[PDB]
């Protein structure tokens, strides 16, 4: 079909504008251990770090000890039988606390996410999975984006162990879209590291110890359509359903080789990880903070030098600020409204008319073809300024 862009429909509208650094979501604190109080200030302009709001639960995360059976090597407990039940679909605010009231009765969960950034600047969460050791739990969290904040009362709760695969997105993710957190965090990516298994993917821990085979077939899908199709249903339940047994197997080894310490510690800093703007990012790029990492060609003239003559980075400039701003403006992301080879296309080529623009022997997108006399102008502006100057 065309799928409507959830955004449209968001309690809260998107703000691509960054005039602030991100401001987190968090209005409750559950399991607090440092008021919320001081949680939402900021740290002025240092020279490595610009001005910020800190992790609202960084303390937390460094001083909650952790579940003390968490050390204890016990008795794993095998995967459910996929076919003993059916994925439980949340989708309205009283499935929602009914699963939250089921997950306050755990010990441990299993945790992942579906996520989409071809039709939004930033992205969305698209998906969350869940899973208990007797159920698997699939939340819309387009339909809920604005009520998923009451899971930290469990996501937070360091007496309930959360099990993610390679979290280091997820977390960002979560705190970005949902305003969720998470203390108690055990990564079986890093657990798989520490313990020196040959692979380290999701993949190859389903393989291997889930006899699952996974199909790559779906990290390329639409996960914003609704309903979801059998196959990406199966698919989603699948990143979950398994791991509390896989998270069984890599704990009780790393106690057996004491290495638990250190996965601990690793999780508790994939954890604290925290979102902020490119604008407000950090100097030196560390594992600590994360901003939007441009997802194709070399800002400015580009390195996949499609030839790229010289007096033309000017152009090239131009056409990638327009094309974020524009990508800003209609939260898009810039591959949606202008992919580089385009982009490079129209340098290359410097059509100067509509015609022009409209005809690239490569083809035109959307917002391409409803700005073409814009990106005419700009392009002749530019070839001026060439035969000009020098
Ligand atoms: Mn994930
Ligand atoms: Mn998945």
């Amino acid at each position: 079909g065309m799928v409507e862009k959830p955004q449209l429909k968001f309690k809260s509208p998107i703000d691509n504008s960054e005039s602030h650094p991100f401001i987190p979501l968090l209005k409750e604190k559950p399991n607090a251990l440092k008021p919320l109080s001081e949680s939402l200030r900021l740290v002025d302009d240092d020279e490595n770090n610009p001005s910020h709001y800190p992790h609202p639960y960084e303390y937390e995360i460094d001083h909650q000890e952790y579940s003390p059976e968490i050390l204890q090597i016990r008795e794993e407990i095998p995967s459910k039988s996929w076919d003993d039940s059916v994925p439980i679909w949340v989708d309205t605010s009283t499935e929602l606390e009914s699963m939250l009231e089921d997950l306050k009765n755990t010990k441990e969960i299993a945790v992942d996410l579906e996520h989409h950034d071809y039709r939004s600047y930033y992205g969305i969460v698209c998906l969350m999975q869940i899973s208990t050791r007797e159920r698997d739990y699939l939340v819309d969290t387009l339909k809920l984006r604005e009520n998923l904040h009451i899971l930290n009362e469990v996501f937070t709760n360091p007496s309930i162990v959360k099990v993610f695969h390679g979290a280091f997105m997820d977390i960002i993710w979560l705190q970005r879209d949902l305003g969720l957190y998470v203390v108690g965090l055990f990564d079986t990516y890093h657990a798989s590291k520490a313990i020196g298994l040959p692979r380290h993917s999701l993949a190859y821990l389903l393989e291997n110890f889930a006899n699952f085979k996974t199909s790559k077939k779906y990290q390329l899908a639409d996960w914003r359509i609704r309903p979801l199709s059998k196959p990406m249903t199966a698919a989603a339940r699948a990143d979950t359903h398994f791991l509390l047994n896989i998270y069984d197997q890599l704990r009780n080894k790393l106690i057996e080789s004491n290495k638990l310490a250190g996965v601990l510690y690793e999780s508790r800093n994939v954890a604290k990880r925290r979102f902020e703007y490119s604008k407000y990012r950090p100097l030196t790029p560390s594992s600590e903070v994360y901003s939007p990492i441009e997802k194709e060609s070399p800002w400015k003239i580009l390195m996949y030098q499609y030839n790229i003559p010289p007096e033309r980075e000017v152009l090239v400039r131009e056409l990638y600020q327009w094309r974020d701003l524009i990508a800003r403006r209609d939260d898009e992301s810039p591959r949606f409204v202008m992919p580089n080879q385009l982009l490079a296309a129209l340098v290359a080529y410097t059509p100067t008319d509509v015609i022009g623009v409209v005809s690239l022997t490569n083809g035109v997108t959307e917002h391409v073809r409803q700005n073409a006399k814009l990106l005419a102008n700009l392009i002749r502006d530019a070839l001026r300024n060439i035969k000009n100057t020098n």
